[PDB]
C-alpha cells in the first residue's frame, strides 16, 4: 500500500461519475485530436517513448496488468470498467508518472497540447456531465499532488 | 551480440527496400484497418498488452530505446530511418518477440487478423513495389525462424 493508492482511492470517489458517462465505445478516439499533422504527432510519440524508457520497469508492467483486469470488468453500455478496476488502473499510472522526471512528463504533455485541436475538450465534455468532468477534474489536481510528493 | 542481431542485419538487407518505400506520412495508418470494430479492437489489445506484461521489461525498454534513435534519423520525403536503425529496431522486436510465450504472440496474430478486412495487404502492397515487399517478406520468414530458436 501506499499514497497513490490512498490518492487514487479519492480520485475514484471524485471522477467514476465521469468515466460511466463518457462512451468508451464511440469510435472518434481513433481520430486525430484535431488536424492530422504527422510530424508534430511523431514529435509528441518521441516524447511518450523517451518517458517509457525512462519509467520503472516494474510499475510499467503493474500498469499494463492493471489494465488486463480493467478490460476483464467492463459492463454496461458506454463499456465503463468496474470502480475498483478505474482505481486500479489511476494508482498503477501515477506510480509510473512519479516514476519519472517531471520535464519528461511536461514534455508530453506540452508536445500533445500542440496537436489538439482547442474545441476538442469541449467537444468531449459536451458529451457528459459538465458537473461530474468538473468533480473528476478537481480530483485530478488533487491526485497529481500526492503523485507529484512521490517523484 | 546475439543471433538475433544476426538475422535482423540479413532482414535489413532483404526489407529496406520496401520500408523506403512505404510513406510512413501517410495518415491512413490512423484508421482502423476496415471496419471500426471496438469491441473485437479491445480483445486485441487485451492480447497486447498481455503480451506486453509478459515480455522481458530490459528488452521492452531496449527497445523503446531503439525507437527513440530512430525517430531521430528520419530523412527523405516518406519519413524513413536510417538502414542501420531500421536493424537496430527488428533486433530489438524480435528479442522481444522471443522473450514471450508462442502463444501470446499468436493470439496476438489471430485477434488483428480478426478485425483486418481482406483487402488490406493488397490496398499495402500496392503503394510500393510488389517484388520488393515479397522480398522483405521472404527476410521476415527467414528472420522468425531465428527469433523461435532464440523464444
Ligand atoms: C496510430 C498511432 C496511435 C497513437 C495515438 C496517440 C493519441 C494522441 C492524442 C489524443 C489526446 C488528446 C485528446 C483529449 C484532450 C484531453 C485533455 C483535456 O481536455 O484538457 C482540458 C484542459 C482544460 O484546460 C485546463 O483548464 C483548467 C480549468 O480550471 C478551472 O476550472 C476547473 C473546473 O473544475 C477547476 O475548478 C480548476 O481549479 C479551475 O482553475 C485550468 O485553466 C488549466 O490551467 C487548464 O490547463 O486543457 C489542457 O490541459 C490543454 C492541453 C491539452 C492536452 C491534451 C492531452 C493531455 C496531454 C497528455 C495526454 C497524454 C498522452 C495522450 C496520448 C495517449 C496516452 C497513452
Ligand atoms: C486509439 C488506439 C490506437 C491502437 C491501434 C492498434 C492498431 C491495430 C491494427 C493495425 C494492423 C493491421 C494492418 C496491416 C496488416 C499487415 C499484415 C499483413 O499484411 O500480412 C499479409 C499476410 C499475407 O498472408 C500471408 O501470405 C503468405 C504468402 O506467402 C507466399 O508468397 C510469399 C511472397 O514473397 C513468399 O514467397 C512465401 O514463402 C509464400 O508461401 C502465406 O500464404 C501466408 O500463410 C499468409 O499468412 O496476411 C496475414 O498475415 C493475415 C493476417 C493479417 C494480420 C494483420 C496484422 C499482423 C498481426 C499482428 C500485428 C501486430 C499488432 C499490430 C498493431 C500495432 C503493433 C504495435
Ligand atoms: C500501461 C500502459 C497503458 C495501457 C495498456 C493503456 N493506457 Mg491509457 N489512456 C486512455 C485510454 C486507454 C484505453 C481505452 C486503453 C485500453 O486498454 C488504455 N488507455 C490502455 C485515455 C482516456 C487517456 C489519453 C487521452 C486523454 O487524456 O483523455 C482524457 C483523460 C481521461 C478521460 C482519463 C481520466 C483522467 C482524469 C483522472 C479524470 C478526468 C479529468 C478531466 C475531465 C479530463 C482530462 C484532463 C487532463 C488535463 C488530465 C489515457 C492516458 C494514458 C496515460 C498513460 C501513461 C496511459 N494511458 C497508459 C496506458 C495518460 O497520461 C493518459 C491520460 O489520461 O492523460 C490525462
Ligand atoms: C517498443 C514498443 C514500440 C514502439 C515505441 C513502436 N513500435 Mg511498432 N509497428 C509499426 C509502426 C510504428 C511506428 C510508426 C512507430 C513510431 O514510433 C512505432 N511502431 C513504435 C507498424 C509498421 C507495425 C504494425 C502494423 C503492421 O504490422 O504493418 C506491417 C509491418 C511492417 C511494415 C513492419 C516491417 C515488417 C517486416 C519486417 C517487413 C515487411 C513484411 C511484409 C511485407 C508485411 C508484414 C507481414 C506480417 C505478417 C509480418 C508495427 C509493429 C510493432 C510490433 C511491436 C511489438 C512494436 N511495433 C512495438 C513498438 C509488431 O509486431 C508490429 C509488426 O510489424 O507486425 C508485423
Ligand atoms: C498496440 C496497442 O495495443 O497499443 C495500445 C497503446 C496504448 C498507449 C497502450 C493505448 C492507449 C491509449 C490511447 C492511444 C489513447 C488515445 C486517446 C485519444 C483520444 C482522442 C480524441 C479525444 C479525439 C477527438 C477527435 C475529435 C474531433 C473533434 C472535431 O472534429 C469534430 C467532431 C468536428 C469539427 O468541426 C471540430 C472538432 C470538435 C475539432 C474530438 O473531440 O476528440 C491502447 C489503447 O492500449 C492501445
Ligand atoms: C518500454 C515501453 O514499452 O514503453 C511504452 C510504455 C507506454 C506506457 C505503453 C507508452 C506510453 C505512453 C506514455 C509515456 C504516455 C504519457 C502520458 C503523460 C501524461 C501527462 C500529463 C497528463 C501531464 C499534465 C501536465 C499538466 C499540467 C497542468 C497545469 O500546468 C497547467 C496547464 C496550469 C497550472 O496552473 C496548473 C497545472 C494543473 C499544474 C496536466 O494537466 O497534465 C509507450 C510510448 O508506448 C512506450
Ligand atoms: C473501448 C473500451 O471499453 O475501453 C475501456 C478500456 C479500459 C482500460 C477497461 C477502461 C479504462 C480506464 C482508463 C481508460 C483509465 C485512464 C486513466 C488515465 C489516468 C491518467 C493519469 C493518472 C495521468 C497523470 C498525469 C499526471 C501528471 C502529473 C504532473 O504533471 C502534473 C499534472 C503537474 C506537474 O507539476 C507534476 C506532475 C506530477 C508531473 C498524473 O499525476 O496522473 C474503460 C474506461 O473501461 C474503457
Ligand atoms: C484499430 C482499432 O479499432 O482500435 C480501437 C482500440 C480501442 C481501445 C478499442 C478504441 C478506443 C478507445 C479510446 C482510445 C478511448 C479514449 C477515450 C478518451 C476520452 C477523453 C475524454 C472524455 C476527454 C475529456 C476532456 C474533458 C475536458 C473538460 C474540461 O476541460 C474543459 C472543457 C473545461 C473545464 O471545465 C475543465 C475541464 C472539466 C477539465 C472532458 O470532459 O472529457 C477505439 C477508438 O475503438 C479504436
Ligand atoms: C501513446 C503512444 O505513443 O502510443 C504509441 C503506441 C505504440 C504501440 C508504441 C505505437 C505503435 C504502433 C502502431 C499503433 C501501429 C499501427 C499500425 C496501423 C496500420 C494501419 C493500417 C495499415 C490501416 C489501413 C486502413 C486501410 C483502409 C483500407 C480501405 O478503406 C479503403 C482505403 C477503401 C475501401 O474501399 C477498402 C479498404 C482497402 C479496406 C488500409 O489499407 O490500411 C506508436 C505509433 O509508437 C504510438
Ligand atoms: C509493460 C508495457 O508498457 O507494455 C506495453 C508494451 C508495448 C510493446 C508498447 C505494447 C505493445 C504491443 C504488442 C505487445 C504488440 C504485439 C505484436 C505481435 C506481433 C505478432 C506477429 C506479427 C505474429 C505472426 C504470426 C504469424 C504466422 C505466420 C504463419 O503461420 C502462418 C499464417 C501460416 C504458416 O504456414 C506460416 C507462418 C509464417 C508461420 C506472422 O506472420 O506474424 C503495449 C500493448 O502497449 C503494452
Ligand atoms: C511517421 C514516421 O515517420 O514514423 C517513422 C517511425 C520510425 C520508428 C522512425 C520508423 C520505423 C521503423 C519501424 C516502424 C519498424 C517496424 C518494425 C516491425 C518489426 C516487427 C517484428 C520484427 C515482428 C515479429 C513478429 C514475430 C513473430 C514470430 C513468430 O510468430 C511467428 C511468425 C511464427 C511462430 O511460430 C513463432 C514466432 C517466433 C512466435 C517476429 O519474429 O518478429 C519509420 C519507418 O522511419 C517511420
Ligand atoms: C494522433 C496522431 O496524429 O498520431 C499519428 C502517430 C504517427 C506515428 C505519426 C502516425 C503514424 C504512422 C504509422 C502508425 C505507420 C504504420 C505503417 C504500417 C504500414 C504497413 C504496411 C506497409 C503493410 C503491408 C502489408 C503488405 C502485404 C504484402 C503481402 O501480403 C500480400 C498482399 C501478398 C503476398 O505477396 C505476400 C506479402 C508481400 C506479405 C505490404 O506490402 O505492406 C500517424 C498515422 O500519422 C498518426
Ligand atoms: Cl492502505
Ligand atoms: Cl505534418
Ligand atoms: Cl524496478
Ligand atoms: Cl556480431
Ligand atoms: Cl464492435
Ligand atoms: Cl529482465
Ligand atoms: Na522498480
Ligand atoms: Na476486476
Ligand atoms: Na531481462
Ligand atoms: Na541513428
Amino acid at each position: 500500500a501506499d499514497e497513490i493508492g490512498d490518492a487514487a482511492k479519492k480520485l475514484g470517489d471524485a471522477s467514476y461519475a465521469f468515466a460511466k458517462e463518457v462512451d468508451w465505445n464511440n469510435g472518434i478516439f481513433l481520430q486525430a485530436p484535431g488536424k492530422l499533422q504527422p510530424l508534430e504527432a511523431l514529435k509528441a510519440i518521441d516524447k511518450m517513448i523517451v518517458m517509457g524508457a525512462a519509467a520503472d520497469p516494474k510499475l510499467l508492467k503493474a500498469a499494463a496488468e492493471a489494465h488486463h483486469k480493467a478490460i476483464g470488468s467492463v459492463s454496461g453500455p458506454n463499456g465503463v470498467t468496474s470502480r475498483a478496476d478505474w482505481d486500479s488502473v489511476n494508482a498503477a499510472l501515477g506510480r509510473v508518472i512519479a516514476s519519472v522526471p517531471e520535464n519528461m512528463v511536461m514534455d508530453v504533455y506540452d508536445s500533445v497540447s500542440k496537436i489538439t485541436d482547442p474545441k476538442v475538450p469541449a467537444y468531449m465534455k459536451s458529451l457528459v456531465n459538465g458537473a461530474d468532468a468538473e468533480k473528476a477534474y478537481e480530483g485530478f489536481l488533487a491526485f497529481k499532488d500526492v503523485v507529484k510528493k512521490s517523484q
